[PDB]
């Protein structure tokens, strides 16, 4: 008790940042996403823009280049990295309003295919951890859907008798990819299994090019967590981080304290909240927080322009686990954040299009 209180606050340097350069983009309009490449390079998405970035030396933040839609009502709401599974070069999925991915070949900044579902609003996109090929997309049309990249195919549709109600607004797939938990505007956040025999089928039918599987029931249901819409939802190990606008990211798991999620079914009525990362004004929807490649660091953006960054390593609730980052002129809403792969650089994107550069020092 003592002994390791010691030891934690004599080691003790916590997460510090400091904002060392800023930008505004021309079309004055929000600023949605913004995702570094884990595969130094960002990408920011808003409007009818998708714009590449790279980060360099003593803060400097540099426009490469910008792939501008043709159809200049369409608005990006995501994007998301991935890599050519036989060449390695990167490739970078966007989509928004118009329910169509383009897939951005990021070093020409050129459209190379896209894909469309039933043409309604898309709310985020997410590469599979293991395969770079299995691209999931959530809809505004209460589904999910699973593409294969390499072969142009529709593997699966996650919705039905028992999925989503309403527009489905974030998805995560744990680390090895066995599974995915999606949440929306339904008020519910459910677990997806893609590791079940039907789903290991359709993915290898997918790759032998379609008839695309109607996955309509979820393997965990809950209402349970939150009392609103859920907007943001992340695997963190076995447990997940989801949030609403009750100014709290709650983290949680599946069943009771014991349960391991492997052995969850379906009637499972039972969550276990297992604590809350409070903040304060950040009860409008549509604010995604992020965590670094390793997770150990949580961040989250509000709607006045403080940032927030929590130490995921700090297990004691006791202790100075949030670091609040704010700048003067930084007063619009954040909407997403992303740290770079090497965990030193913090982005994040805002309503005025302004672009905010944090350095950990
Ligand atoms: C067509 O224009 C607008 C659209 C939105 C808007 C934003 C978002 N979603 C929507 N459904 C929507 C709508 N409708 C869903 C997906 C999402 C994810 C986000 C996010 C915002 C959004 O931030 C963090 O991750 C807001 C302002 C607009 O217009 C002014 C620029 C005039
Ligand atoms: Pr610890």
């Amino acid at each position: 008790g003592i002994l390791e209180n010691l030891y934690f606050q004599g080691k003790k340097c916590k997460y510090s940042f400091k904002c060392v350069n800023s930008l505004k983009e021309d079309h004055n309009q929000p600023l949605f996403g913004v995702q570094f490449n884990w595969h130094l390079v960002f990408a920011t998405v808003g409007s009818n823009r998708v714009t590449l970035y790279e980060c360099h030396s003593q803060g400097e933040i540099r426009l490469l280049q910008s792939y501008v839609d043709a159809d200049a009502d369409e608005n990006f709401y995501t994007c998301a990295w991935t890599y050519d599974s036989n060449t390695s070069h990167p490739l970078l999925a966007v989509a928004g309003s118009r329910g169509i991915i383009r897939i951005i070949n990021p070093i020409t900044m050129q459209c190379i295919k896209h894909y469309v579902g039933h043409g309604n609003a898309i709310n985020e996109l997410k590469f599979h951890p293991r395969d770079p090929n299995l691209l999931l997309s959530v809809s505004k049309d209460h589904a999910l859907r699973l593409w294969n990249i390499q072969t142009d195919t529709l593997v699966a549709i996650f919705g039905g008798v028992e999925g989503h109600r309403d527009e489905v607004l974030s998805a995560d797939y744990d680390l090895l990819g066995e599974k995915i938990m999606s949440c929306g505007m339904d008020h519910s956040l459910k677990l997806w299994r893609i590791n079940s025999k039907r789903m290991m089928n359709a993915i290898k039918e997918s790759y032998d090019y379609f008839i695309s599987q109607k996955i309509h029931f979820p393997d965990f249901s809950t209402r349970d967590i939150h009392r609103n819409y859920v907007d943001c939802v992340r695997w963190l190990g076995d447990l997940i981080l989801s949030k609403s606008c009750e100014n709290a990211i709650v983290c949680w798991k599946p069943g009771k304290m014991e349960d391991d999620i492997d052995k969850i079914k379906p009637s499972e009525s039972n969550v276990t909240i297992l604590g809350r990362f409070d903040y304060s004004q950040c009860d409008i929807w549509y604010m995604r927080f992020s965590m670094d490649f390793w997770q150990k660091m949580l961040a989250l953006g509000n709607q006045v322009g403080k940032l927030y960054v929590w130490d995921l390593e700090v297990e004691d609730p006791h202790k100075a686990k949030c670091t609040t980052l704010t700048h003067h002129k930084c007063g619009a809403a954040i909407r997403q954040t992303s740290f770079s792969r090497d965990s030193s650089i913090l982005i994040a994107v805002c309503d005025d299009a302004s672009i905010w550069r944090w350095d950990r020092l």
